[PDB]
């Protein structure tokens, strides 16, 4: 069930010798708190600290501010359960030191195809700044950069309206988006909402992927979307949000060799 190796994060645990993905306790620097996390450890010696997972629609994501702060769902040795680690814990890990983390969003469609999108220098701010999302730049990935916003065509300024960098977190009971209405209440989730969204992984789990305006009384595009990879009417089958020290991603042809 729970492994004995501990560290500041899952990469620290992998560096110590851990070989199996599973449950481990981590103690982020300066927090004086220890908590369980699911580490995804591969053959390359990479250790990903997973903070979000969707795969079967078993966990209700319409939770309030406090629940999104503390975490909900379940952690399993097999990594086959849905959960949200908790905004407070995500903040503690991503800001524990001066070493930057990279966020990898892993997506899987209903046909078994998967894609990724990486963001460098990912951080989640303190509760005082409503767990604001900030990143330096999109680092690559075939899923596309939905966090930069997307032009759905229903407005020239769609891109500026759907960007996520710099947005505070919102829950139905703590609206911090840039919409006159309540993005979180309308979709029924917690997320870094703007004048809503281009990438939204905490949405409603729609079986089969395809859904439409007809699916909900008011016609909201509230599924698990990533506009740069699939249409807004296509909800993902699985999603994973996981972090790793950024230096782990610049280990290959991500460098200039000189002479
Ligand atoms: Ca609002």
């Amino acid at each position: 069930q729970i492994h004995d190796i501990t560290g500041k994060d899952c990469q620290d645990i992998a560096n110590k010798g851990a070989k199996q993905s599973g449950l481990y306790f981590i103690k982020p620097l300066k927090a004086n708190q220890q908590f369980l996390v699911y580490c995804e450890i591969d053959g390359s010696g990479n250790g990903w600290t997973v903070f979000q997972k969707r795969l079967d629609g078993s966990v209700d994501f319409k939770k309030n501010w406090i629940q999104y702060k503390e975490g909900f769902g379940h952690l399993s040795p097999t990594g086959t359960t849905e959960f949200w680690l908790g905004n407070e814990k995500i903040h503690l890990i991503s800001t524990q030191s001066a070493i930057p983390y990279a966020l990898r969003v892993e997506l899987e469609d209903w046909n078994g195809r998967t894609s990724t999108a990486d963001y460098a220098m990912f951080k989640v701010g303190p509760e005082a700044d409503k767990y604001r999302l900030t990143y330096a730049y999109f680092a690559g990935g075939d899923a596309g950069d939905a966090f930069d916003g997307f032009d759905f065509g229903d407005d020239p300024s769609d891109k500026f309206f759907t960007s996520h960098n710099g947005m505070q977190f919102s829950t139905w009971d703590n609206d911090n988006d840039k919409f006159e209405g309540n993005c979180a209440e309308q979709d029924g989730s917690g997320w870094w909402m703007n004048k809503c969204h281009a990438g939204h992984l905490n949405g409603v789990y729609y079986q089969g992927g395809t859904y439409s305006k007809a699916s909900t009384p008011n016609g909201y595009d509230n599924g698990i979307i990533w506009a740069t990879w699939k249409t807004r009417w296509y909800s993902m089958k699985k999603t994973t949000m996981k972090i790793i020290p950024f230096n782990r991603l610049t280990i290959g042809e991500g460098q200039q060799h000189h002479l």
